[PDB]
């Protein structure tokens, strides 16, 4: 009943414990599970849920054929109970579209879905489950947004959008919403050169977003937002531990204010927690594809262009498929600090597994522990052969 | 806890944004989805839902064979969560029958279902989910009602019924309900010559209904209701932009007080928003069948017999099937105006697609934006070949 | 939050309107619907639900084979939302067993299930969804109860049980429960000679039960209960309109205090409303089997041994299968009188349809109207051929 | 809203009445039922539910192949409504892992799941459905816990864990949790020599746990916990009525302070109620495998090394498969005493039924009656042949 404020710092991250896993593809082999992609996790004050973009068909369904495609009239943002699979019968539609974000401000939830043809897309901003504001495409080239949760502070929920080229300069805007209405927007500033799919978290009245430079950068761009002043900066992770994909091999020195070169015109949504010595980066293990997943403790990664790992944890073996990853936290938990969490999208089917005609995913997520916990690996677990 | 009053005017309609879409036929190819038709949308103060007449069988079920037929003992009014499909497991039965309307008065919901043989039908009026009032057929020829939501003002919810011929003069009545009890009824007056399937909305203490003249009219009849005085008038949309189906080609001058001729004994449920220069009409694109769907801004359409479009938006391409369309609004939303909404029934199967033995539909709906949003088209999306 | 009292009389019954219908067998041909039998309907202060004895298997399931049998370890009393089918996913288990009753006292619900072998059965009485009291078999021969709702008055809910022979004198007891605890019990008194499966309703502080005399009677026995004094009487319906099944042809004079002879050792659960001139009897249309169903207005049927029909309504044609029927009312509805309701079990499969290996049913129910409504017939609607 | 205290003694157990049964394997032959094992039952103040470790696949699913294995990344603790089957659509995930316990303290629920490889497992302790505390493996050999409900007293919920060998001395710890945080832990003391899978209940401010000595004991070890002092003792059931499995034949004298020999390196989770003359033991009927199940009244079993049965009740015939059994009670029921309950896991499939490639189970549970009720037997009820 009052707006949430980011009054706490991050808990110390000494390892990662298992939080949730839906085993959707394993289960959906023989039950009514929706084909998805672009998932995430987001908490309300009373409940945490799984989120994703449905493809408007079950996995066993004949309409799963062609679901490699990102943008259709049959997609929607759905949410469902934590660690359940997204089924026809338990999935709640938040809004219609093929690009989304969502966050609760402490009183109620804002959800945003973009739909339309590539040259004529529009965002609709829902708040308390009703449509409130609409935004038309400004650059007429796939208006698109975070594909993970936004973050609010005292009613103000910033959202990062991009419109324009995926392979050249584009038009990125930071919208500051309150109760679904636009308080303000700004064009992207700072030294980030291309921005897509920001993964965001909040601590001590600052919102940090780790994004995807699709055009040039194999290091990740970072936007930091003041939700009170409604201003931001941008730079890159300085660290030579490179965290996009595909990417070249790790160098010994990164770049703070420019894209690290070697791979153009591609990437993956990812995330980091940037908190001095309490800094952890996620990446795919493979430099070539969305294969494997690990967390690496890289003290001062944001600001230190020679920073290297001092600790890590494998999440998904490099013999298993991964995908998008992103940040969320339970802002309404007990205690004196915010516990960092993330999810990894485990993509199955096309293009890497082309014996099936579909593309889908399941979800695994972890949150930080102050203990030094033993590690397991967490694969999707499905046998593609069963779907043949 | 107090009755809702229609105290607001319509928001300015500059375009239409996507509101909901269930993709029911695509999803029901491989999950337990009920065969429906005659759908709509209706809001409670805390939730908006999809409504339809079930056929008492799933689409993949063997009993889907024969579901082209409108009236059986196996039909029921169901509701289900917004943009979900109507499944066996998530569908809530409101009442039993093969013709319906439903609306919330601010305290609770009235639902009405008609059932029976053609010569002996009866309406039962439910209120707070209990049966309260029953009305026997007065003309012994398919007693029937709106197939979309009614509208309430201070407890009074008017409903339009027709009994008698579909191809000649019939007996239309306006019932004024309060808490499921009949306050008053009136025979149809004014210049409308035949009335079926009224699509209604409320603003500034007046209820406007756009209906179907099955007997003669390719222009649409309009009933306007004073829910305080409990009186009404009727006329036709004056505009030469004709909005029934099938229909002849658009002339340059309409008819205000008589059916526009050229097509007899057929039609489709449709709707309009009639608000001076803020006037928008829906129609099928095809003049021959329930094919395509568009919205047209036709300033003063109700009163101007030469009024032509000044703006439009395509909803469904003329290469895709449509069906019934109707009006609803979220009377419990925030802000200073009521945002116009509509749904379009996307009919699949018989009679236009006769390689399957069933008839069903899915739903798409939009609400107005004050922005000038880019347009997409929104087809059902299912492949009939998959059902073979 | 206070116990309900039977303070109202019955509304005048001038006809019957459709209340609910689940079409379970039609729908369960292609969805996960539980095999049932012995259904009924019962209201809470906020909701009315369908009830039945599950067979612990879906209809399409391989374990549906053998479900003609009444008593197994796999049966349970389930409830589910009104007019929904009893599915695996929406059915709530009230208790485990193969004979049951259930009723809400205004504060919470009592449910009773009997289980065990024929010579060693026991009742467990649940209240507020916890087990409170248990009763062991007294005659060691299929302890059994109403198979429809009980009725409460000021916390006191009487229940009729029988233990002993189905084809000879047996031991019937009336238990008076309050908060799941036994206040009192009595052996059956009066002139009823055999009692099974009582169908009960309450009005003006009296509970009337119409039961089944399996041993000799083709007229129905009647128990009337004073829930304050905790006493009862019994007799038969005097009327020559005979309402058990199988039965001989209607005579011109009935029997008030003895079974009407002609058929031994068989019957069906049925019901009546006995209210002077406002008296209505249900029966199968067939005198030979559970085929068809009609309601007949038989003024003074209880006390007049020459009383004949003055009005009727067909519910199920004699070309369609019926089954058990029983009484319930919504004691928590608005208004000045209790509206009589009933359900009819529509049995499909064995023994009358032996091309399938299962026995199941669906449900239709009606409540009274003060109007003289037109009639329809309400068959199960499924095609057995589809299940082959 | 206040913590529950164990203020009541056990009700007198004169027999056992049926409480719940899900018939999961019968139903899951033709519906979307999760493969499980290691089930139990646990009550909240407003609801009692079924619990189990999912295998992350339906029974009919192709991924059911290999589900004999205990520990995978696809397992999770789920709960679901009492006597329902654990379906994809009604199962709520409590936490991720392959060993668990759960209990409500009167304000909210603590749930604990262990996951990881054998040499590197970790417990995560959830409270109010959020992760609060994590515990790393201390002996690097399958950290594991009760597989049935824990018990709380004034906020303090003790839990028994074991880490180390299954076939030799191991490291057992008693953790005392409050609001998901560790108040204290102790190493196992007393004369119990090996501890696994404790089944616990609470009465008069003492918690009694009956466990599994996998290494040597065919009598069962017993831990008794003071949740105020946060101390414990351990011994064995003195009785010569031996209750593990496999086991040698019953002798005439047991052992109070040492394992009863004859079978090494195997066992089954089981339980007892130890209350002077009101003492009842469960066991499999078979001495060789998890076949059959009975309850035996063995006055002073805990302390009397010659105690023999004075009464019993068969639960599952020795011609039917059983499995794990464990204790729970409804601490929030009415009345002056706690009513003892238990469940039995009915295992189907591998290894005893190897014509199928899966292992799963269903559940039956009973609670005590003060009556001397007639007995039935309660088999799983499924036909394996149907799954072929
Ligand atoms: C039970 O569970 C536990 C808990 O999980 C398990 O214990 C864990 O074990 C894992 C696996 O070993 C550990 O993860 C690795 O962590 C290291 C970081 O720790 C080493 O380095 C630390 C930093 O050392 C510099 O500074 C220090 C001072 O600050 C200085 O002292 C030192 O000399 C040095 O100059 C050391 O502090 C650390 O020592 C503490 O911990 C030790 C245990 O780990 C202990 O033995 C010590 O005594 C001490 O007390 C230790 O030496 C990460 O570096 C590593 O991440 C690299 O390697 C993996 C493959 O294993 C790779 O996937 C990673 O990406 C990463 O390497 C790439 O990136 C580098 C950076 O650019 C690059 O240099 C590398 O060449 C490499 O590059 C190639 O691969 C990448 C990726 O594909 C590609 O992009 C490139 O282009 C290129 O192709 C792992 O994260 C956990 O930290 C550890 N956890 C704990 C709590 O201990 C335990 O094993 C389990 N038990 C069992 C029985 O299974
Ligand atoms: C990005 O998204 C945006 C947003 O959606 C897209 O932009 C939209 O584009 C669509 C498609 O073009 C537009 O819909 C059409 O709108 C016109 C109405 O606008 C024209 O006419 C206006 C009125 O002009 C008279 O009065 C004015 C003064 O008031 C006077 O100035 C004028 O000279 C004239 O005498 C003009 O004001 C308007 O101009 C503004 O907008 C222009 C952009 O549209 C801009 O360029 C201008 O400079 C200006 O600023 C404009 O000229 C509708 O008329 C039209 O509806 C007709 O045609 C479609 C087929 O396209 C048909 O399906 C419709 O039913 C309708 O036509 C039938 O009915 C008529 C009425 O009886 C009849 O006369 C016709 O012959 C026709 O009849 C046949 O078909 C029917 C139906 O099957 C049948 O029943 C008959 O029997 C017969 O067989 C469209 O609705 C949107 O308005 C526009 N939206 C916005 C915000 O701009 C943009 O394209 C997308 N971008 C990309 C790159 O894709
Ligand atoms: C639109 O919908 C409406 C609303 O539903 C439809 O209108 C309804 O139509 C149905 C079907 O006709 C009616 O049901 C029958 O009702 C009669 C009772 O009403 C007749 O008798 C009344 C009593 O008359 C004695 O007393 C009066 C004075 O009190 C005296 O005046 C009279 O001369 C006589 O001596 C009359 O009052 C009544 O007249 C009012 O209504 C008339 C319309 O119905 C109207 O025309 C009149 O002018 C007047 O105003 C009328 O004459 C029931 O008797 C009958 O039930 C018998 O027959 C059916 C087969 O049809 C059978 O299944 C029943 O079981 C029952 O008969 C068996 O039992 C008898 C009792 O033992 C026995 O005598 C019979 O031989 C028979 O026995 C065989 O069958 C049974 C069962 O299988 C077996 O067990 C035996 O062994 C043996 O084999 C029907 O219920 C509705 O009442 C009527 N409703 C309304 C509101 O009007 C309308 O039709 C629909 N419109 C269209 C176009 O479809
Ligand atoms: C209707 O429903 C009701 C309610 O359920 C049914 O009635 C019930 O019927 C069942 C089945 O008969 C009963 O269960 C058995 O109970 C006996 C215990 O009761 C006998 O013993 C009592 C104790 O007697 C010593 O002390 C007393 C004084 O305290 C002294 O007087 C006496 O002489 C003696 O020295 C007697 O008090 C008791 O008498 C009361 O009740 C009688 C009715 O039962 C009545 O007739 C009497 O007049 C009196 O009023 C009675 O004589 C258990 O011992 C027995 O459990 C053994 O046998 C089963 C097989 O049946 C086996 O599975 C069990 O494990 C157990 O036996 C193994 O363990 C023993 C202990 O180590 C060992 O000694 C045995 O050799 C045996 O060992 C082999 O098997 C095991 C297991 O596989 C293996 O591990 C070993 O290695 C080895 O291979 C049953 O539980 C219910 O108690 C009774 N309930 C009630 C309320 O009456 C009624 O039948 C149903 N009606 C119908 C028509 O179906
Ligand atoms: C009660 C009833 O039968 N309504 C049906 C109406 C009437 O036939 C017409 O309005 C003529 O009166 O229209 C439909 O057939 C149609 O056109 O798709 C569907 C609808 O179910
Ligand atoms: C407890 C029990 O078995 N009840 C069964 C009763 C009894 O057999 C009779 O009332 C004779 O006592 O009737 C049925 O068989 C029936 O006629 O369809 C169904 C019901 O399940
Ligand atoms: C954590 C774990 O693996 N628990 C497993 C235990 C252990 O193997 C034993 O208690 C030996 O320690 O027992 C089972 O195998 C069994 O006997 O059915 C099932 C259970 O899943
Ligand atoms: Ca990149
Ligand atoms: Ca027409
Ligand atoms: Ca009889
Ligand atoms: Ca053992």
């Amino acid at each position: 009943r009052d707006f949430n404020n980011l009054t706490k710092g991050l808990c110390t991250i000494n390892s990662w414990h298992i939080y949730g896993k839906d085993n959707a593809v394993r289960i959906g082999e023989d039950s009514d599970v929706l084909v998805t992609r672009e998932p995430y996790v987001s908490c309300d004050p009373d409940e945490c849920r799984f989120y994703a973009l449905s493809q408007g068909t079950t996995i066993r369904g004949k309409h799963s054929n062609g679901t490699i495609h990102d943008r259709s009239q049959y997609r929607a943002l759905i949410s469902w109970p934590l660690s359940s699979p997204p089924t026809v019968y338990n999935s709640r539609v938040e809004c219609i579209g093929w690009s989304s974000t969502s966050c609760h401000d402490g009183k109620t939830r804002m959800s945003i879905c973009i739909s339309g043809p590539n040259n004529n897309a529009s965002a609709v901003i829902w708040y308390n489950r009703r449509p409130v504001t609409e935004i038309n495409t400004w650059a007429r080239n796939i208006l698109r947004t975070q594909e993970s949760e936004c973050v609010c502070h005292n009613g103000v929920c910033p959202v990062v959008f991009t419109d324009g080229s995926a392979t050249g300069p584009a038009e990125t805007r930071i919208y500051y919403f309150k109760e679904g209405k636009i308080l303000k927007w700004e064009p992207l500033a700072g030294t980030a050169k291309h921005i897509e799919e920001c993964s965001c978290y909040g601590e001590r009245a600052e919102i940090t977003c780790t994004c995807r430079d699709n055009w040039q950068g194999s290091n990740r761009p970072v936007i930091r937002i003041d939700p009170v002043a409604m201003t931001h900066t941008s730079q890159y992770i300085c660290s030579p531990v490179l965290t996009d994909n595909p990417r070249p091999n790790d160098p010994t020195v990164g770049k703070c204010n420019d894209p690290y070169p070697g791979n153009n015109n591609n990437g993956v949504k990812g995330f980091s927690y940037l908190d001095g010595v309490n800094t952890w980066l996620g990446r795919t293990i493979s430099i070539a594809s969305r294969s494997g997943y690990e967390m690496l403790k890289v003290p001062n990664a944001l600001t230190d262009d020679k920073s290297k790992p001092t600790q890590g944890q494998t999440i998904v073996l490099n013999t298993d498929w991964s995908g998008y990853s992103g940040s969320f936290m339970d802002y309404w938990a007990e205690g004196e600090c915010y516990r960092a969490c993330f999810y990894v999208e485990l993509i199955r089917g096309r293009p890497k597994e082309d014996k099936v005609w579909w593309t889908s995913n399941s979800i695994v997520s972890m949150c930080s522990s102050t203990e030094f916990l033993g590690q397991w690996d967490w694969p999707d677990g499905a046998k593609i052969e069963y779907f043949l």
